[PDB]
């Protein structure tokens, strides 16, 4: 919906958390874009977490989500790399830095693959970029 | 277009100081919007500078820029409050929190007030808006 990018800035501007951040992000995500999520976020050797996918949503390649994120590349639908799967992998960017993955199944992949949706993505992957880097920075800058 | 506001989102990752936000702002905004603008941005006592307005734009009401600032509300064209006025005066708000804010001075503001422009232009003021918030959580954190 038109204000849904809106409401969502509200509730991420008030995370306290990377697992606040993600839990806020699949809960928009999956209300604007009739969708099953999952926010990958990497640990201290840059590797993403979680590796167990929640009920409801169809397994993912853990090694190509890796790709995504080290290479700041989305991958599955709508891409050259696994075209055929029924979700997207996206990555969390703010510049040229990735700071997580969001993998994105919706009910209806056609209805996700519209253009004006895509696009609409993209803004929410970096709305939720930004919470996690201004997280990320002011961690190191305080730890 | 359609891709301005990923590479303003660029630009805005790399800023390094209030300055270079508001300058990478100001680019992006003119170039996108068709119009003339300037943030403004609180001193030490939350009074808004710069108080001169740049060759080119129409002089704005101090005042009612302070208030927009300080009630987190939008003032000018589009707004109860100087609706007459040539410009709009915009809060760079990120959730509650107001951190700067943008007059817009279009070469034509029945194009600007378009609300589909309107609708792109609050996406602009909300990365902005958490470009200024993370430099200055950073800034605060560090000094």
């Amino acid at each position: 919906g038109a204000m849904d990018l809106y409401e969502m800035s509200k509730a991420l501007a008030v995370g306290r958390s990377p697992q606040d951040i993600a839990a806020t992000s699949e809960q928009f995500i999956a209300s604007t874009f009739h969708a099953r999520s999952q926010v990958l976020l990497p640990d201290d050797n840059g590797k993403l977490q979680p590796l167990t996918h929640p009920q409801g949503m169809t397994p993912w390649d853990d090694a190509i989500a890796q790709w995504s994120f080290d290479k700041g590349l989305p991958a599955g639908a709508g891409t050259d790399t696994l075209p055929g799967v029924p979700y997207q992998i996206l990555p969390l960017k703010s510049g040229e830095k990735t700071y997580g993955l969001v993998v994105v199944e919706p009910g209806n992949l056609r209805q996700l693959m519209i253009p004006e949706q895509q696009r609409l993505l993209e803004t929410f992957t970096l709305l939720v970029a930004n919470a996690l880097e201004r997280l990320t920075k002011l961690a190191a800058a305080l730890e």
